[PDB]
């Protein structure tokens, strides 16, 4: 398994704009628009990102290359963070491809948030971190995601996931 089966799975794929569990506009395999509440604005910005006049709709192939980018930016993010780099540096591969989900997700700044719980994983304390990771809203908002994550975490396995 690896990081981009485990967030193709995570994040399904979808070839037609939609909103997400949030309700914002995406595309793909978790591919974010905007935050915005405007249909055009998500279009323009899908027609931006594409590089062509897309009517919403994208092929599979366009799909993928945003998720290579996607995964590829956030990779980087990581590693450019202060807060994060740390982290990652002191884990195991499985557990690594596990930061790399939540940062896919929410961002950085999002992640860089669980304070508490990052100090725990960097520290090996997993089922501590686990507990942790479940009090957020995170959690509370995407009960199913969020436990194959946090699992991951705690086992250092895929299991969630096979
Ligand atoms: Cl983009
Ligand atoms: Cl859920």
């Amino acid at each position: 398994m690896n990081i981009f089966e485990m967030l193709r799975i995570d994040e399904g794929l979808r070839l037609k704009i939609y909103k997400d569990h949030e309700g914002y506009y995406t595309i793909g395999i978790g591919h974010l628009l905007t935050k915005s509440p405007s249909l055009n604005a998500a279009k323009s910005e899908l027609d931006k990102a594409i590089g062509r006049n897309t009517n919403g709709v994208i092929t599979k192939d366009e799909a993928e290359k945003l998720f290579n980018q996607d995964v590829d930016a956030a990779v980087r993010g990581i590693l450019r963070n202060a807060k994060l780099k740390p982290v990652y540096d002191s884990l195991d591969a499985v557990r690594r491809a596990a930061l790399i989900n939540m940062v896919f997700q929410m961002g950085e700044t999002g992640v860089a948030g669980f304070t508490n719980s990052l100090r725990m994983l960097q520290q090996k304390r997993w089922d501590e971190a686990a507990v942790n990771l479940a009090k957020s809203r995170w959690y509370n908002q995407h009960p199913n995601r969020a436990k194959r994550v946090i699992t991951t975490f705690r086992t250092g396995t895929w299991d969630a996931y096979k």
